[PDB]
């Protein structure tokens, strides 16, 4: 919603925890 808000949020959450833990 308004310049790809929904798609980009799920992509960044996935790698936040993939790379740290």
């Amino acid at each position: 919603y308004l310049g790809r808000s929904g798609g980009d949020i799920i992509k960044k959450m996935q790698t936040l925890w993939d790379e740290i833990m």
